[PDB]
């Protein structure tokens, strides 16, 4: 078919993030694993440039759609896309402050997916909860997957973050995933992928790092036909 | 006695929509019932000005949040608002198209809920998918509910409609539900309400007649560690 074939074993992945927040460059490298059947995976992320000038929380969606556990009967696009891979173009528009714009590419290196991401963060308030690291947790969410022309899928999401003063920071996530090949590919119908994300500190690592576990799984909701069933 | 105690019965409801779309005034008088434990209900939507001048599709959300089946661990704000009732302010932004701004009030009549809605449909493309009635299916969605201050909840959603050309027109839905009381009211934490709707264009006479079914229920999602 046959991308899903390749992902039937336990994979590794490596992430290279080249970023810019308010004219200030930063670099994040990450690695982790996803044991079959997937949909529950951990990543260790380190800031190469010493200290991250912002909250690690908004970085969560940067540090693997092919690792979400999909169901039998919904087509797993991210996985279909290999070996030739896929690009992602993504904007996160945070209400009353900055926009995160990223470009991703994914290559398959045996049982290792290599991810290369440039990210720009502009218009972020230097006093705000993101720059001042006042973000407490990442809200779970129901992202919405929509077929998009012949080579793409579109992921729309509301990503919310709890602040220190108990309020809420809301990002408008819009993410295009484009298949790199020219061959026809199966494009899944409208569905959902649920994403729950927790960021933790490992006492082991002295570096500016996070460990991050994501539980992600796809699902659909039964359409009604008057009765329906 | 307030809140969900009022909803422990079977119930009807009534909707009055005063609207306009790029000038064209229209009134809708929808009516329906919902049956304990609710979460699945029908509405009979009747235009009192004859022809609805745009698709009936984007009107789905206009034609009952208290009729969602809420599980036990999740506070049902829409119901807790009663008797005092609830007001709603709602914007829906269509990519490359117009914006529905609506304002709803709700009032309890023992076991009947009265809905009073105004809605401006503006900036809509005169030849686009909505005005040309080119939208086939209303896609289902997982609306996101968030606490919004001491007396409100915010509902965010992407409401997709499939077009004639087979593609999808996307609505960015932002709706603020505010308790109209001074009394203290529980605000639920972040959750979701799954909404599934099916629309049908019931036997046509001097008026646009429309039937709609909606399954709608609230849920949380897992948490880690
Ligand atoms: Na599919
Ligand atoms: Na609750």
């Amino acid at each position: 078919e046959g991308g899903p074939a390749l992902f039937q074993s336990d994979m590794t992945f490596k992430i290279f993030i080249d970023g810019e927040v308010n004219g200030q460059k930063f670099t994040i490298v990450a690695d982790g694993s996803s044991k079959f059947p997937h949909g529950d995976f951990n990543v260790h992320a380190v800031c190469e440039t010493g200290k991250l000038p912002m909250s690690w929380k908004p970085i969560c969606h940067l540090i693997e759609p092919f690792f979400a556990r999909y169901p039998d009967g919904i087509s797993h696009f991210a996985q279909e896309c290999f070996p030739e891979g896929l690009s992602i173009d993504r904007t996160v528009r945070f209400e009353n402050d900055g926009t995160m714009t990223s470009h991703h590419t994914y290559e398959l290196d045996d049982t290792c997916v290599v991810s290369r991401i440039t990210v720009n963060c502009d218009g972020f308030q230097p006093d705000g909860p993101i720059m001042r690291d006042q973000l407490v947790d990442i809200l779970p969410n129901e992202t919405h997957m929509f077929p998009h022309g012949p080579n793409a899928v579109r992921q729309l999401a509301f990503i919310g973050f709890t602040t220190a003063d108990g309020g809420l920071m809301m990002g408008h996530f819009d993410s295009k995933m484009t298949f790199n090949g020219s061959r026809a590919i199966e494009i899944p119908g409208p569905h959902f992928v649920t994403i729950i994300t927790k960021q933790m500190r490992d006492t082991s690592d002295k570096r500016d790092h996070v460990c991050q576990r994501e539980v992600a799984y796809a699902h659909s909701v039964p359409r009604i036909t008057s009765a329906i069933g």
